[PDB]
């Protein structure tokens, strides 16, 4: 942390931050959410990390080069240990990676490799060649050399994420999936793991081995696995909690805005939220009824009138503030609700469905008072507007994303957030072979869009294949867009340290302080 001239600091520095949910895992490897990543960030360094506004900068590489965007090299600095004292090595992040890779690891974000096109990637995926064979090698203890199969200019934006984040050898290897429990666990973030509670706590003690240490104030931080909005205002205002998770309750934020103003943090956020369609699955699989229930939901409804947080009525996939989008609003987006309602209703009349044989299906949504609220509005809004019914399910969120992978759904409730600024970010989760495919959505005229795009060396060119593969999704309607998120939480005026400027809000507890109050 940085902290300002004249500010004096608390003589305790601790903090407690709600993280919306059990988290699914401490294995780098097997996670690909929020509240994991918002852990994961606290306990394992990768190669660059994000700096306080959001920019890629030094992480356990202190410097790095690229020859032709094809080869990167990155210089591990001397200093960098795991928290039992072990040097971070080049060596380390080969494994890692190739840990990663392997399809026995089954992670979420194997696809990540695909993403950056670290040269065997797809053979490795589809079991055709060893882990081992992957582009990546250190030439020496502080020098991790990665082999890319084509110019990919934005690929050290990727490595923040912590999918590519170090795994220690030796724990996994000796305690297999119980490697990350306190007693075996070894890190090499600013953090070192101190206890984990299911369904209670996660508490997290300062690492005096991190490298940086010396700049680390937070002592002590705790997650906590609150999925109710309302429940993580309360202990935030009963004074229990520091900084709520970034999920707002509809019941309460209005009053919060004119209660506490200045506590009420709002910032733009590269995610987008929206109702994933299992693509695989009839009737779903017939493009009428996935555009009609597009089509029927009412955005000015869910967003100015039910929720009325800040967000921004949606029309795409890929949020259009991300950085390299250029995109073409669809003229869809620009009619009357009561002309889409009209389309949908003839798309669904076309289908099939009448008033004796009507379209009813589930509507899965993390356990959460904010998504109960809006899948209740969007049921309604649904039936109102095009005769179907929909059953609501709520599942804890580790089990809501096993169900999503495993296509054993119609529609579930669904959001997305940049891992790197980049639209491929987005893009990439609907490639039909992408491990973070939950939509199950295969189109390989949207696989072809997207593979041109590092086979052109020109942004404008880019730019509008990302244009069009936005098209293409639509046209398919993979997808319902309701809206491009804010980021809006609640930050005790005594935490010095969060910006709201980084618009992917990779926070570090090493970034931040506590202020005397
Ligand atoms: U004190
Ligand atoms: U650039
Ligand atoms: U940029
Ligand atoms: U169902
Ligand atoms: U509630
Ligand atoms: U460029
Ligand atoms: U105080
Ligand atoms: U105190």
């Amino acid at each position: 942390a940085d902290v300002p001239a004249g500010v004096q600091l608390a003589d305790k520095q601790t903090l407690v931050r709600n993280n919306g949910s059990e988290v699914q895992s401490l294995d780098p490897h097997k996670i690909e959410g929020v509240p994991e990543s918002n852990v994961s960030r606290d306990l394992f360094e990768g190669l660059l990390i994000s700096d306080v506004e959001g920019h890629p900068s030094p992480g356990v590489a202190e410097k790095w080069e690229n020859k032709d965007f094809k080869v990167w090299t990155f210089h591990l600095r001397e200093n960098a240990k795991w928290s039992d004292g072990t040097p971070v090595t080049a060596h380390d992040f080969v494994y890692s990676w190739q840990r990663l890779a392997d399809p026995n690891t089954a992670s979420p974000y194997a696809s990540y490799l695909q993403y950056g096109h670290i040269a065997n990637i797809d053979d490795i995926i589809a079991g055709k060649k060893p882990a081992t064979d992957l582009g990546v090698k250190a030439l020496d203890d502080h020098t991790f050399e990665v082999t890319l199969s084509e110019p990919v200019p934005y690929f050290y934006k990727l490595l923040v994420h912590p999918s590519v984040s170090p795994v220690p050898k030796s724990a996994v290897e000796k305690f297999g999936d119980k490697w990350t429990q306190p007693a075996n666990i070894v890190t090499n973030g600013a953090y070192k793991l101190k206890n984990w509670v299911v369904n209670e706590r996660i508490v997290l003690e300062r690492n005096p081995q991190y490298w940086d240490n010396a700049k680390t104030v937070i002592n002590q931080v705790t997650y906590l696995p609150i999925s109710s909005e309302v429940t993580d205002v309360n202990r935030y205002r009963s004074g229990e909690i520091d900084m709520t998770y970034n999920n707002m309750p509809i019941e309460l934020f209005q009053k919060l805005k004119k209660e506490i103003p200045n506590e009420v943090r709002v910032d733009p956020y590269l995610c987008t939220y929206y109702y994933e369609i299992n693509n695989q699955k009839a009737p779903f699989n017939d493009v009428r009824v996935r555009t009609a229930l597009k089509l029927a939901l009412d955005r000015d409804i869910i967003v100015n009138k039910v929720k009325n947080q800040g967000d921004l009525p949606a029309y795409s996939y890929t949020p259009p503030y991300t950085d390299g989008a250029k995109l073409v609003e669809p003229e869809w987006f620009k009619w009357s609700q009561q002309k889409r309602n009209e389309e949908a209703k003839k798309l669904l009349a076309e289908a099939g469905f009448t008033a004796d044989k009507p379209l009813t299906f589930d509507l899965l949504y993390n356990t959460s008072d904010l998504h109960k609220k809006l899948a209740i509005a969007v049921a309604s809004i649904w039936k109102k507007n095009l005769g179907v019914n929909v059953n609501l399910e709520n599942q804890e969120w580790k089990t809501f994303l096993d169900t999503r992978h495993q296509g054993t759904f119609d529609v579930a409730r669904a959001g997305w957030c940049a891992d790197y600024n980049e639209p491929t970010s987005f893009l990439n989760t609907m490639l039909s072979d992408s491990s973070n495919n939950t939509a199950h959505y295969k189109s390989p005229a949207f696989d072809k869009l997207i593979a041109d795009t590092l086979k052109v060396a020109d942004d404008t060119q880019r730019s509008e294949l990302y244009a069009k593969a936005e098209q293409q999704l639509d046209k398919d309607s993979a997808i319902v867009p309701v809206y491009y998120y804010v980021n809006a939480r609640l930050v005790k005026p005594w935490v010095g340290g969060y910006t709201g400027k980084d618009p992917l809000d990779n926070i570090y507890v090493k970034n931040l302080y506590i202020i005397k109050h």
